[PDB]
């Protein structure tokens, strides 16, 4: 019963680890679907202003060096090959995004091509969209495994 | 008992939506202190772009509206802990939007942002001091539902 207290534990550790990174993902997403094209509006809301979304793939790119880094803190032999497969995959996106400069990495990023790198349900989606999918995709298979592995703890 | 265990998983469901709110946190700060008049790289990393930060504002003013739902959705112990939290983001979303004229432009300045989203900003005085707040109370409300876990495991 000593063991259940600790095992208990340290696995709700990795669940908390990754709801972090679930949840800076969720971040992306909310840019993504509402800020694009957008500023802040007079009594609330946000107001159409198409055209100046090269500040907010600055922060998208950083959130997505976020990903990566939280993706290295976590070390289970169980959850070693879908850790590892998450981290592929964040780094894929934040390089993706990257070869896509001329385009994302200028100030007048225009909204069809800002929802092309970050909106994952965008149609073309190939300037890094695809890749933010797939990263969606391996956090999610890493959740489901670490939050079954807290259930057989409990 | 086995009725502990049925603490144990309604205490930890507290503790990941309180994470998930301290991550929301950590976004808008990794947005404040990486992002603004920033643009995606060559090669990798970030360059300088001063101002047009208008649509990253949007971002953050998204963000800090999905903080406010996420605490709406939170346990009679916590109650006054919640309700200031929930108060506090609401005080910073009014705040952000009351700066419309500086805020809710194309080219909001760094100046201009950084005062808005960046805690560590010296003036600090269109948003930056609720977000302070808000983080304060948030964190305060995470020590107390990882002690209420942590009273349940043992």
């Amino acid at each position: 019963l000593t063991e259940i207290s600790k095992k208990i534990t340290e696995s709700n550790a990795v669940v908390l680890a990754v709801k972090e990174i679930e949840t800076l993902l969720a971040s992306i997403d909310e840019l993504a679907t509402k800020a694009i094209g957008k500023k802040i509006q007079q009594n609330g809301g946000l107001a159409v202003e198409a055209g100046h979304n090269g500040t907010l793939l600055a922060g998208a790119y950083t959130i997505s060096k976020l990903i990566t880094q939280k993706l290295d803190g976590l070390k289970s032999e169980k959850l070693k090959e879908k850790i590892e497969n998450a981290k592929k995959c964040s780094e894929d996106f934040t390089k993706k995004l990257e070869g896509e400069h001329a385009q994302l990495g200028i100030e007048n990023v225009t909204d069809e091509n800002a929802k092309k790198a970050i909106l994952i349900t965008d149609a073309a989606k190939d300037k890094g969209a695809a890749e933010l999918e797939k990263l969606f995709k391996a956090v999610e298979n890493l959740a489901k495994a670490a939050k079954e592995m807290l259930a057989n703890s409990v």
